[PDB]
């Protein structure tokens, strides 16, 4: 559904039983969300941003349902202050900008 | 016009009289150019990020023609890996994600 940019678009994502609200970030390319537990197995790896870089989990084939939406995708779970679906995932459930 | 996250949504800005490329970016708050030179007066300013905060300068009613229109605002510059236009500008472009 179509929403404008005055406020943060905020979704509500459902994973692995929990449930969080995330960012539409389509600055993102990839999808952080803030520590949180998932199953599984999962290499470490290191992301950048402005501020710097963190150093994340990477958890991949997850199940995400955002709005209902749902997508399989990599995650990262770790030191990110709000959990962003980025361009992975955003590809996923079909998401454009218009201007 | 009408992007799909494919790729990211990069577009030309006039600011400055100097041509950059830029990130539409629906995550970003602000909008923050890395350095260049502008006129005029401004104040420093701090924005976090992920991992960590970046210090900022803070330039008010600057002009800046974002593909085709022109749109005024806030623009912080500084060390950022890349030029983001957030929200501030977006809601002045008519931007929509869509989903
Ligand atoms: O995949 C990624 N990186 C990869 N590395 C290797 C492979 S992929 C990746 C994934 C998610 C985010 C980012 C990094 N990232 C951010 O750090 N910011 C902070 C941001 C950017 C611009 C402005 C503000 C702002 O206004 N902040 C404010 N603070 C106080 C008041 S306003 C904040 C937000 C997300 C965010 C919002 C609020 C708090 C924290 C974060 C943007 O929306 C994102 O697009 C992106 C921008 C960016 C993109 C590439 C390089 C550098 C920066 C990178």
């Amino acid at each position: 559904p179509q929403v404008t940019l005055w406020q943060r678009p905020l979704v509500t994502i459902k994973i692995g039983g929990q449930l969080k609200e995330a960012l539409l970030d389509t600055g993102a390319d990839d999808t952080v969300l803030e520590e949180m537990s998932l199953p599984g197995r999962w290499k470490p790896k290191m992301i950048g941003g402005i501020g710097g870089f963190i150093k994340v989990r990477q958890y991949d084939q997850i199940l995400i349902e955002i709005c209902g939406h749902k997508a399989i995708g990599t995650v990262l779970v770790g030191p990110t202050p709000v959990n962003i679906i980025g361009r992975n995932l955003l590809t996923q459930i079909g998401a454009t900008l218009n201007f």
